[PDB]
């Protein structure tokens, strides 16, 4: 509670599923947020619930021109920009034969370009400020491989790469990257998966809230000595050997 | 401020450097601690000015019978035992030809079979609690190798798989095992070292408390879905490839 | 010799550097070698003084219709095809202010998109054999980060977890899928570097025939149960801390 | 044949298992080998079919005695010490409270301390020579977790690590320390173990001979560019993520 009072936030995807959730748990530990997606109606529903402390958006993470629009937002209204969540991302699946090179190329547009535009665009304020959290959203697919999943895992595992040498570069004028490897978590991107897909160590998938945790860690001047970091947050699979 | 109010806390090696700072830290997150050490004169200094929150007990981790009296301890004047924090070890060097088999058999006795000793000590009342957290304190160390420490990097490694057997284990009784590599941190057992001995992104060495921050978010609830994983503060250390 | 005997092998971007030599020391073990590029002067030169063993044919790796022709070159004019080396790529650097977006967009066509196009090509042939391995080149910033090296650094760690999810699909067809992840080697992409700008336990950088050894250890058959893994040939720099 | 001529050997528990089928293996490659045991009546029995190319010794890894004997052995015998198979191990279960502390301790000095050993007994005779190479045979499990397996894992993991810093302190030497990671292979220790155990990629345990080619390419000077690197051979298990 306050603990990320004063820090302004910019929320990439938070429209619904964990990017509503960050939302919704850094303005209660007092932080000011913007928030982008291209789910307009349901942005500006919430945008309206948490009135004042928050500010919706429209960002196509593919679109510079729109990044830059949802920076000047922050910045005008809360001040300055102090924390960057890079969470909009899309799931398409396939085998190698068939899956469409369009697809492909979606993805990689999304889910790693839509990453480092977001980090392009947010450099800028953080340096003058002389402080700054860049929290990247991996996942496990990020560490380890999946059939069928190309495109996917193909960029978590670049984003993972990606915030390694940001953090390496950023390093100097005070600003940390790291990112989020989060397991199965209970959201639209995913409810048609059974919850128990993977092995966990706790036996169970995660909710939402458990991962937001971790993003008002990262956030936080708490986290001050990790930079370049992924951070897994997945109930113990990776940390187990698959068995049958 | 409350952040781990009603935890009931055992921490090894929390008579000075880290280890203290761990104590001091969930004392004023709202924890009863229960710190033991060899070094009983500041022990029992430390304790004093904490005596209503914490107690000190006389704990060399490679005595089983210890770990009992150290355990029975939290539980009877506390309540219980939820947290357990592995932060007792050792450092030693010596090249290949000259390093003593006596001080191998030594870092292995105290960084590695102390850590196992101090798992086995409180599994019976967390499992009875139903909840709980244990943190082993490993090291970048323990993620890449170093000239001339190998009883060192090999303890750290270890511990580091010790963490994934047990957390698997241990996670279908709702208890959670994690490990924490840090980098170079101010502390007496690395007074000696120049603070810019490992290229960082950050370009300062670490305080304690900048790792005490990240016990305290293993410690509390906030990390409910985080097992079996290893969380590294090393200021960008391992990041990044070595350069000339 | 005659550890190759009986394979046919594609290699892209072998007209020169670590391609080149790819394609000689697997001709002196027995294969039969297509390789393309887009350097037809030097490919063509090559393939005169390889005669009956190779074939060179031009191809960009990011037009899947060439890909088609180079497989199809392989399969009719050697019978078949069991090995791809992914080696084609290109290096580009850059801060992240002061990084066009068309040099990013650039470096992932060529060393992302250009190996999935590689291995959707191949797949036909090798399952109809139910044999094959496909040898993906990354390097070592496909493990940790360097500054100002974001486009290369991501696409590395991208080709890396391709790497493992097209082996766990293909796997059940005979096909083994690893990267290959080497530090500084003596080619025309590097040779304005100095020879030591890597910490390294060996002391010197590689020489290309020292890759290729292991390209031909993960074509030839010796290798039938490693698939989804990484080898490095970095001459120790990944293995160690990076130190002042 | 004749990729290891001119070698001399030592490969610890070469009685049976990967040990003999190592030992069979590099003979097969025109090198001299001292394979050590404490199964005297199979040692003698295949040493005296292999002739004059195989020396067998009584060898307890834990013994430092026994290891100088080894060594002078193969030295005074062949000329000279070039290779180093540290495969020596064993194999205890049990959950964290039933475990004995007594197997926990034997675990420890036959995995871990007994590899230390090994290296330090063969250092002196390979700095001489100029170059060397030293094969660690840690497994999967030095990568992952597993239940139960508590001391296993933690050697597994401390070999690995072992590796690592004995690489960077030997490179300068020109002596080479690799460690080989193996999933489930037929061999007495595991012929207990339904065959399928593991979630591969091929579907299938492995061979001996299939990890004892990993060895041979690591003995010979084929692998000059690679140490201190962790070579995986397991059919596909830590490539991908525990499903159900
Ligand atoms: N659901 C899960 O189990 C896991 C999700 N993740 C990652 O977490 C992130 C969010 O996941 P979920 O909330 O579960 O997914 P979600 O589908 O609920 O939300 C993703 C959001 O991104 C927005 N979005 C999509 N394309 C966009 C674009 N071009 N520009 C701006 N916004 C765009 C969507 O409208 C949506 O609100 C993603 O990066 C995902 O890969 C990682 C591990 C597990
Ligand atoms: N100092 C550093 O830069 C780094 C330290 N670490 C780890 O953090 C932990 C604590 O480090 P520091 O506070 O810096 O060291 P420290 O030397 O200040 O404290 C270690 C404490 O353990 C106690 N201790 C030693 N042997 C013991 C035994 N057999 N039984 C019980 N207690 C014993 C010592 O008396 C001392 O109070 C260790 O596990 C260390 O490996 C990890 C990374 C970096
Ligand atoms: N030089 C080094 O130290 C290291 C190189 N690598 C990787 O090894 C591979 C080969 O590297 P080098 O031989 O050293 O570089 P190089 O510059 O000598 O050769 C790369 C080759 O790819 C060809 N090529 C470039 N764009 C192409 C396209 N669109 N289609 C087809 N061919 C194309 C080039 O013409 C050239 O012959 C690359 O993937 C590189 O990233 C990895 C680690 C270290
Ligand atoms: N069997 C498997 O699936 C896997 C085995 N490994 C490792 O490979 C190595 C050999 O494995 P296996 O051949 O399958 O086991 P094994 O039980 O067949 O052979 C181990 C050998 O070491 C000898 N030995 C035991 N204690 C010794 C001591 N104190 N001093 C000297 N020799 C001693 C034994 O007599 C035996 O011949 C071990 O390090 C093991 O951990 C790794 C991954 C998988
Ligand atoms: C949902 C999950 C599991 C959580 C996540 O972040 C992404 C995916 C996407 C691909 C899925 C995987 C479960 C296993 C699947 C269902 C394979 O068997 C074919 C496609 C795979
Ligand atoms: C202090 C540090 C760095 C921080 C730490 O946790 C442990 C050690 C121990 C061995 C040291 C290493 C700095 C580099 C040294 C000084 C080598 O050059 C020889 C022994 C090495
Ligand atoms: C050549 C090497 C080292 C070998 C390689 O495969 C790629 C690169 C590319 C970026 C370089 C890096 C050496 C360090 C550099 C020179 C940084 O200081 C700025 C750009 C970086
Ligand atoms: C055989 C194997 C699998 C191959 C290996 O090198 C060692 C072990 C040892 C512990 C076993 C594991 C299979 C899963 C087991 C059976 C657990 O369910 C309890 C003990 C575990």
């Amino acid at each position: 509670s306050g603990r990320l009072t004063g820090k302004v936030a910019l929320v990439s995807g938070g429209a619904r599923g964990m990017g509503a959730s960050h939302v919704r748990a850094m303005v209660a530990e007092g932080a000011k947020v913007v928030f982008g997606d291209i789910l307009d109606e349901e942005g500006k529903a919430m945008a309206a619930e948490l009135a004042d402390a928050a500010r919706y958006v429209h960002l196509d993470v593919t679109q510079p021109a729109q990044w830059k629009a949802a920076v000047d937002t922050a910045v005008t209204a809360f001040g300055g920009l102090h924390v960057l969540v890079n969470n909009a991302g899309i799931l398409n699946i396939g085998t190698i034969e068939d899956y469409a090179l369009t697809e492909w190329q979606r993805i990689l547009d999304v889910n790693l370009t839509g990453v480092f535009l977001g980090i392009r665009a947010v450099v800028k304020p953080m340096k003058e400020a002389g402080r700054g959290s860049i929290i990247n959203i991996s996942s496990i697919e990020g560490l380890a491989g999946t059939v069928a999943c190309h495109g996917y895992t193909a960029t978590k595992f670049a984003v993972r790469g990606l915030t390694k040498s940001t953090a390496l570069e950023l390093g100097p004028s005070g600003i940390r990257v790291n990112s989020i490897h989060p397991g199965l978590v209970k959201t639209p991107m995913t409810d048609w998966v059974p919850e128990d897909i993977f092995q966990t160590a706790l036996g169970r998938a995660a909710e939402p809230v458990e991962v937001s945790n971790l993003v008002v860690y990262l956030a936080s001047d708490e986290s001050s000595y990790s930079t370049g970091a992924e951070f897994v947050v997945d109930g113990g699979t990776v940390a187990g050997l698959a068995h049958n």
